[PDB]
């Protein structure tokens, strides 16, 4: 598996 | 596999 | 398998 | 739940 | 659920 | 659960 | 107001 | 105001 | 105010 | 706003 | 606001 | 605001 | 038993 | 029994 | 049980 | 009242 | 009231 | 009130 | 109110 | 109001 | 409020 | 068995 | 037996 | 035997 | 979730 | 959920 | 969760 | 049994 | 048993 | 038995 | 990206 | 990215 | 990036 | 095999 | 095997 | 084997 990920934002308001 | 993601948002309000 | 997003969002308002 | 209120009165008189 | 009021009175007179 | 209010007023009299 | 009575609910949800 | 009330409730939730 | 109240309650949750 | 919700998944895979 | 949640899930996988 | 939540999960795998 | 009662007036005059 | 009476009036004149 | 009375009057003139 | 009475019941269950 | 009554039942179930 | 009785019974359950 | 209950069964298996 | 309730059975399996 | 009870259960397996 | 309830209520009034 | 809740309530009032 | 329960209550009033 | 097994094998071979 | 088995075989081979 | 299990065997061979 | 195998999974819920 | 088995999970939830 | 595994796992929740 | 493969083979001979 | 992969084989003979 | 693998073999001859 | 080649190029994406 | 190659290549993405 | 090769690459990402 090669993976790339500029950004990731999991979130609970 | 090979990905390429540049934003992800995973949100909940 | 090869992938390329450019922005993913998943919300729930 | 996502909510926005401008004003609220709960008035008795 | 997603909501927006101006204003809102609940009144008793 | 995300709220915002701007004013609340309960008042009896 | 100048009244009689038995049971009085002024509410908000 | 000047009334005969048995029970007052104002409640906002 | 110049009443005769039983049970007077004024909640805010 | 008066609501009730049984589940909810907001979920990216 | 008023609010009843039974289960709340924000997942990435 | 009045709120209630059985359980909640903010995952990220 | 879950009861509620404004007001009750058991009077002989 | 789920019950909700607003006045009771039992008099004898 | 689970009672509520706002005002009670047992009262012989 | 100004009467002649042999049993008097008022009664509230 | 002025009369002449034997027997006097006022009742609430 | 300026009568005559023999049993009086003013009752609340 | 009067009542009267037998048996009184709230049961989740 | 008057009740009467044999059995009374309120069940989840 | 009067009020008459056999058995009460309130249970949860 | 594989289950899932987002909200379950056994009530009695 | 493989069980998920998000939340119980079992009342009686 | 698998659980997960988020909240639970047992309650008599 | 009310659950009965009489017997359960998971088995590699 | 209310479940009942009498056997279960998961078997790889 | 109200379970009842005969026998349960988890092997590997 | 004298195979070649890259994953194997025997799972039970 | 006489394999080449890159991975074995015999699991039960 | 007799066998070349990298991962074994035989577990039971 | 949700990818499931059960065997690759990149070969040059 | 959610990836599973049974084999993999990169091989030059 | 969730990731699993059974058997990686890179190998040159 | 027993060839005579400039480039060899064997990819998977 | 038994060759003349300038650039051999053998990747997996 | 047994040749004649000017670069070798293999490669698992």
């Amino acid at each position: 598996v090669q993976s790339k990920i500029g950004s990731l934002d999991n979130i609970t308001h």
